[PDB]
């Protein structure tokens, strides 16, 4: 797995003289954009000329222009480096070789302007055996220290590993020069250094900087908001953290064969946003819907993360509500957003009874509030007068169009109840959740709930990671938290929850 063709701060221009002098014919990159912030740019040379195509994500997925919707970047270009999905005036586009990135800003051991003293303190405090990081040297301009915590009262210490930077390539001081920080870290875990009487300076795990005590969001929050006005400012902030999560998405890259089946095509929103084969839903008594559990410890504290219903998916999705028993549905989207089917009306006009298959709803009663409207239905199998239960759909209504909301009491008011209601019903299963493509909103949806639950059980008192969360629910749902706007929404409700407490 690799990640290394996304360049994280450079320009268009940049890029073009990148590809031109660098890479040949078939070489791609990809890059957020400095014109639009929030979108991202493929380039890609062929016939010694450099095409620039426009990635755009508001929220739901990865737009590509030209070519389809993606649940990451990394899920992208696998596909179109394997299969062609034909990206293409008519002629072809083919990405060939990644030009690689040796900037290690996005790298989870690298800390950037961290002085020695700061690194002393994160080390000692937070750290174990085999915790490393990197960080630029102060009193040598341009190198790097690399160090190292080992241990078990002065069972544990810190070793600090000078790294020089020598006409542009990399070193310990000693044997292979390397052309990057990254292919120095990464040799040297695999080749440990080993010290004059034995000690191994084992590269086990980067030291975690990113987890926090609850009751202390407010200070991080601040922390991380901060915008550096120079880059000796440049320190770890929101974008840091996220870019970082980001890069990781390269080892998510699991099958998701059953989605691509034949039989299975058209039951799927968007050709090539699909479920991981080993978290689907899988149905019992065709067995196919595009829909994943998600747990919090990877059924009553669980999560089912779908898609908006097709019209040809809607008995599929009460057979998946039934058999999994869930008593309560999450859906955070309009049914028409800017014009475009996002959901089809999988419920029963109010008081009026539908069977879907072999399945039977009644829409017993609505209730509209300010943010959502909360409708009871009964489901029931025809045949079965035994198996009717109630299903509590609460249909948030005012996401907006694009990006998050402005301030997330509504969402965490809307949630509240969301969780309450499910705690009451006894053997309850899994809280169904979905939007359009089921990752963006329903991601930051289910991320947060995670998150508050930890405080609701644990205390204020209690250890959060959001980035760890995150990345725990992205191996159960392909690209789960779509956008920055959504990674800083997500800290942002957890401090609105903890100073409403
Ligand atoms: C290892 C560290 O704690 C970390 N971790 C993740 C993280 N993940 C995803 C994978 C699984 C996972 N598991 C458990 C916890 C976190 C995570 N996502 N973003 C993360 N960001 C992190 N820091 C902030 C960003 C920099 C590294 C440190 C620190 C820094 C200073 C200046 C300039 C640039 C940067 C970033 N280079």
């Amino acid at each position: 797995t690799s990640r290394r063709w996304f360049h994280p701060n450079i320009t268009g221009v940049e890029a073009e003289n990148l590809l031109l002098t660098r890479g040949v014919d078939g070489s791609f990159l990809a890059r957020p954009s400095k014109s639009n912030p929030g979108d991202f740019t493929l380039s890609v040379r062929r016939n010694g000329a450099v095409t620039h195509i426009k990635i755009q994500n508001t929220g739901d997925y990865y737009d590509l222009y030209g070519g389809e919707k993606f649940a990451t970047l990394a899920e992208l270009v696998q596909y179109y480096m394997e299969h062609h999905g034909q990206l293409k005036n008519g002629d072809v586009i083919e990405l060939k070789y990644p030009l690689n990135c040796a900037d290690p800003t996005s790298e989870r051991w690298f800390h950037g302007h961290l002085s020695g003293k700061e690194a002393e303190k994160l080390l000692t405090e937070k750290g174990k055996h085999g915790s490393f990081l990197v960080r630029e040297s102060q009193s040598h301009p341009g190198d790097f220290v690399l160090s190292v915590r080992t241990g078990d009262d002065g069972k544990s210490k810190v070793t600090h590993v000078m790294i020089r930077c020598q006409e542009l390539k990399y070193d310990v001081g000693g044997g292979e020069r390397f052309d990057s920080l990254t292919d120095l870290v990464e040799h040297y875990k695999k080749n440990p250094m080993v010290e004059t009487l034995g000690t191994v300076l084992q590269l086990k795990q980067p030291l975690n900087t990113t987890r926090i005590n609850a009751a202390e969001i407010e200070s991080r929050v601040r922390e991380l908001s901060k915008l550096a006005e120079t880059t000796d400012k440049v320190k770890q902030g929101f974008w840091e953290e996220f870019e970082t999560l980001q890069q990781q998405e390269c080892k998510l890259l699991y099958s998701r064969k059953e989605g691509q089946r034949q039989e299975n095509k058209n039951k799927n929103r968007y050709k090539n946003i699909l479920p991981f084969d080993h978290t689907r839903v899988v149905l019992h008594d065709s067995d196919y819907i595009n829909a994943n559990i998600i747990m919090p410890e990877f059924p009553k504290k669980s999560y089912i993360a779908t898609q908006g219903c097709l019209q040809n998916t809607v008995n599929d999705f009460w057979r998946m509500v039934f058999q999994e028993n869930s008593r309560v549905i999450v859906m955070t989207t309009k049914e028409v957003e800017r014009g475009k089917s996002k959901c089809v009306k999988y419920w029963p006009d109010e008081y009026a009874l539908k069977e879907y298959g072999v399945m039977r709803v009644r829409n017993v009663k609505e209730s509209a509030a300010h943010d959502y409207t909360l409708r009871e239905l009964k489901l029931s199998k025809v045949g079965q007068g035994n198996t009717e239960r109630t299903v509590w759909q609460y249909h948030f209504r005012t996401w907006p169009d694009h990006g998050v909301p402005s301030d997330p009491g509504g969402v965490l008011d809307f949630l509240e109840e969301v969780h309450h209601k499910q705690e009451s019903i006894m053997d309850a299963g899994p809280v169904v959740v979905h939007c359009s493509a089921g990752i963006g909103r329903t991601g930051t949806f289910i991320v947060i709930d995670i998150l508050i639950d930890i405080i609701r059980e644990k205390g204020v008192d209690c250890d959060i990671d959001v980035p760890k969360t995150i990345q725990m629910v992205r191996s159960q749902r392909s690209g789960m938290v779509q956008t920055e706007a959504q990674y800083r929404f997500i800290y942002m409700a957890v401090q609105h929850y903890i100073e409403t407490l």
